[PDB]
DNA sequence: CACCGGAGCGGATCTCGCA
DNA sequence: GCTGCGAGATCCGCTCCGGTG
DNA sequence: CACCGGAGCGGATCTCGCA
DNA sequence: GCTGCGAGATCCGCTCCGGTG
């Protein structure tokens, strides 16, 4: 432990891993790691692995690129929850075109939100005013950053192929591309071999809001909750409602996080109902 | 759904049926540990129950 | 609540004590805020605890008279002699019942001297040797010196012992003297002492922090590091951070930065 | 963090504090703490207590304190009351307590002692002390302060000087848990004696006001005087004689006498 | 507390701003060159100079309803409302400073000299000469109520626990269905104080109506 | 900072009675509004005391 | 009945009917843009 | 009658290359 | 205040059925 | 005395980008 | 008759030690 300052000196002029140095002069890993952190080129030159993730979020959470397909404009619309996609070719990617492609979506769908690239078209005020017109939250992804949109380039890659697999037996491209959405809305099945339209539609079945709204008259009770650290639990914090009851644990929300939050029965005490 | 995992977003993670609808979360039995946890919307993709 | 405190402050100027007592921030982070304000610099350093030494000779007695400049707490102690040595063990003593900060002192032999100022920086205090030039300070030391000759002549006939006479003077300077809404300079002592420690305690606990350099994608072609700057908020797959160049809250992609401990060179 | 490593050494070497107590006043690891002591082979509410104890021939009057565990120590020539009582005036003057306890020592069974414990004010018991608690931390101590003396003579010049710096690190810098010193323990509760003072000196006033309805808008007679019992925010809450139930009144329509 | 109304008056051709307190009734009053929005808002500067205002009322005056004056006096900190004098409460307080503060300076102009000093000995006269009650000024009331409105009381109520109970409304002695439950903002005898979470009003409820919940065992 | 002359002296006098203050934050203004208060109770009774 | 902007009431407006009544608010017609607003029973004066 | 692949069923796991 | 995924192809683990000693 | 993280030790696992 | 791999960074599983009921 008294040979610190010469590793650090050594790391300052040779610059290796810790684990070689944790190795070498026996000093904990934790140290030495701390030293890397603290010093300047390793700190300049160590790379950032990080894993991210993909904003799969709800029912009705779309997102949209363009297509480059034989240098012709083509827009493909995907879904996120259950899968379902939709294209058309257009002429071009101005701004009026989108919008009206946008129209008859909306009028074709009952979505909620779409994400994009910021592409000029997206990013037209005109097109987020009209977003606004129809109440849908329109959120614009990191430029160069084509990950956000991976589910759109997966199904523009798929439809690619299903598009050469499938060109050379119809008259009309168009007809073509209806013939491939047939393919990868229809179709395309696996697991319980069940259509990405099945789902979508089992979705807006679920999501039809008659129900949630008058599943209120359900019975509501109040208790109380607690943390556990090391098992040991701290006070009864704060008289919150029993949003359900499960076996062997309940679902609470805390206001002071404002998020939902599962403890187990046994830290539970149940508030008699009035009588 | 997916967990944490090693780190972020993990794979999907089995079926199971779900116990109750929220705003925002619902709540599912992990079949590995007996455990109820609660899931962010942002992560569950709904399913017919066959 | 800082960003607000810093607004209030450059708007109109109160003391670093006064901020700290509205706001609740930590008073090192209101004396941080006054010493980067030009205007608080520019017209006019002691921080909370602050210590003057002026000895003393009543009844050709040698007292060894600590006062505070701030809260104004005071200490006193009959001492022997003028040696250095006598006034070294007085001073351990006064730390070893006090927790001082920052100290000021005459010319005296004791305060010049190499032994007692080595045993100073063994404490590892800030001290000064010198003619006390602040008025506040000045005012505040000879008002004490006064105010204890009173009470030591009006209260020694009283008290057997010369030790137990002075050490009731100082019962009445301390405890017993009071003002305004019932303030004792030892109250205000323990008062600021106990802002001090939750502060240390707040600042080493609640806040955990990191430190990133960043980059900047333009034509898809990766820019120099610069920085760094503070992780102002940490998300999952992107990051929030301010850029120096423009003042601005950014968004950028986590594979476009590297992590790095915040106290680098601190 | 390395910055601070061979100056906690040394500081360690200067006072021979606890691992956990530097640990937390230097950022320091705990673990690296525990190895510099084991490899250093030196050390390998206001209620007080007294035990005489002697060291290198001289008689030490020590202060033990019941919660905090805060001392105090100073050399005394002997036991002879006369002496105790100056040392304790200085103690009274210099501390705050509230309660003491003691043995049956003459010095402390004393008629004069007695006297100027009383008129000081303070409560004086003399007896054996049989709580196990006080007992075992008054040994822990006197072991402590032995062994510490042990420690810091050879290094400082004057006996008394040792005893200061003795004092120092048992009372300053040792610390534990939450490192909260037994200094620290007895500020925290001086303070709070303090705060429930003014607290329930602002408690007894109950004061009382006037106050008025309001119907349709039109203006109601004053009414009262009646209790100032509580006041919320835009509100308070005063006393209906009449009816005798409570009202809530807003700030524009309530005038406290 | 602190509540108070601004209406422009006129004397011997010279404009007094009066402010009136609607509770305590105390009164200030100063000699004004123009019914100006900069005079006017030298005026207010050196009110809360003087004072420590929270709530503010007045009429439709251009001054008092001008941009530049509603900006400063929201960097002063304090909530306006204007509009055309309709609540009785405290436009009978008005109307009667009013004709006291004419009839006060018509009698205190000949003994003095200056105008500034004649206001000035009937401000006096309105706020600590005259007494009611056991002999209390308005100046004494507002000078009580300023003090009274510190810290360290609510700092009191935070260290007070407190319990939840329910309620139940009564119409034509019809109870209704228990709600809540709600924070006992004070207990009392036989009823106790609440607030409605629909109306968000201060509420009394009898303690037949009140069930107590019991705290954590 | 400020327009007027009247004005700076206001606030310097507003600062000084309130903003300026010592000790638990004891200002010239509210150690004289607490004499005062003082002063009053025991000036009700000083009517049969005098 | 008056509106509030950023928090701030603006000046009271009326005449004008009771369109519809609920719990602490009342429903009525802008004169100007001809369509209902929902005012809050703090920012409106009922006329008897 | 025990034992191991055989076949069927289901799941586990690999690179790649789309923008 | 934000965010890589899934068609496609062999191999294998496995479970009733088989040959098999 | 059982129990769970705490810390240390060791191993498991992720993207990426070099040609 | 030929051929993707390994530095680097967090997380976690875990085991003696700890607080902990």
């Amino acid at each position: 432990i008294e040979n610190i300052p010469l590793a650090e000196e050594e790391h300052n002029k040779w610059h290796q891993d810790a684990v070689s140095l944790h190795l070498e002069f026996g000093i904990p890993r934790t140290a030495a790691e701390d030293i890397v952190q603290q010093c300047d080129v390793c700190q300049e030159n160590k790379m950032p692995s990080t894993l991210r993730g993909s904003n799969k979020r709800g029912i009705d959470h779309w997102q949209v690129d363009y297509t480059h397909y034989e240098d012709k404009i083509i827009l493909v619309w995907v879904e996120t929850n259950s899968g379902l996609i939709y294209a058309e070719r257009v002429k071009g990617e101005t701004g009026q075109e989108f919008r009206v492609q946008t129209m008859k979506w909306y009028a074709m769908f009952a979505p909620k939100s779409l994400q994009s690239d910021n592409g000029p078209a997206f990013v037209a005020e005109s097109t987020q005013l009209l977003m606004k017109y129809l109440g849908i939250e329109h959120t614009t992804g990191i430029p160069w950053n084509p990950q956000s949109q991976a589910l759109v380039e997966r199904t523009h890659q798929t439809l690619k192929n299903t598009l050469e697999k499938l060109i050379p037996m119809f008259n009309a491209f168009e007809s073509a591309l209806a013939g491939t959405l047939i393919t990868l809305n229809i179709k395309r099945k696996g697991g319980l071999g069940t259509s990405p339209m099945d789902i979508f539609i089992f979705n807006k079945e679920q999501q039809r809001i008659q129900q949630q709204s008058k599943s209120k008259q359900e019975k509501i009770r109040f208790c109380y909750y607690r943390t556990r650290k090391r098992g040991h639990p701290g006070e009864w914090q704060g008289p919150t409602q029993v949003l359900w009851g499960g076996d062997g644990a309940i679902v609470v929300k805390d206001r002071g996080t404002d998020r939902y939050l599962v403890i187990a029965n046994k830290d539970v005490k149940f508030i008699p109902p009035p009588k």
